[PDB]
Formats: structure tokens, C-alpha cells, sequence
């Protein structure tokens, strides 16, 4: 339904690539699921992260864009891109 937030995660480390969708019901949720995220690029390394997500309104998706950059940030990425389409805030790291 549209009470629903939608999440595309793709972790791509040279020729090392993983897709993840997920569906997520709250803002908690949304920081549980992007904790996890981190979890994992922290231990492995991920040379290019792009995430998406779908949000709710057009302010909810500037709120999500700021989680995002910090996501980012703390994830030490050199290049950080952010880019809106409608309700859905895309990011893209890289750390060239
Ligand atoms: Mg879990």
C-alpha cells in the first residue's frame, strides 16, 4: 500500500556486487534496515553504494536525504550525490 516506504540498496565493490529491496513501514524501520547497511560496508568495504528510497511526501523525502548524507558521511565516501525524482531520494557514494 501507499502507507509503505520502499528501499533499493545496490553495494557494488569491484566486479563484487549486491542487490537489496526492501519494504519498510516506518522511519525506525527505514534507520534499522540502513544500520544493517552500514553494518556491512563497514566490515567489508563497498567501493560504490547507490540507495534509494521512496518515501511519502516530498518532505519526507528530504528527511530521508538527510539520514542518507549522514549515512554517507559517516561511511567516509569522497563523492556523495544526492538526487530527488518525485518522492524518491536516490544517493550515490563512491570513494573516488
Ligand atoms: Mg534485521
Amino acid at each position: 500500500s501507499h502507507m509503505d516506504i520502499q528501499v533499493q540498496v545496490n553495494i557494488d565493490d569491484n566486479g563484487k556486487n549486491f542487490d537489496y529491496t526492501y519494504t519498510v513501514t516506518t522511519e525506525s524501520e527505514l534507520q534499522k534496515v540502513l544500520n544493517e547497511l552500514m553494518d556491512y560496508i563497514k566490515a567489508a568495504g563497498a567501493a560504490r553504494v547507490r540507495i534509494s528510497i521512496t518515501a511519502r511526501t516530498s518532505s519526507e523525502a528530504e528527511k530521508f536525504a538527510a539520514i542518507l548524507r549522514k549515512v554517507f558521511a559517516e561511511l567516509g565516501y569522497n563523492d556523495i550525490n544526492v538526487t530527488f525524482d518525485g518522492d524518491t531520494v536516490t544517493v550515490e557514494g563512491q570513494l573516488e
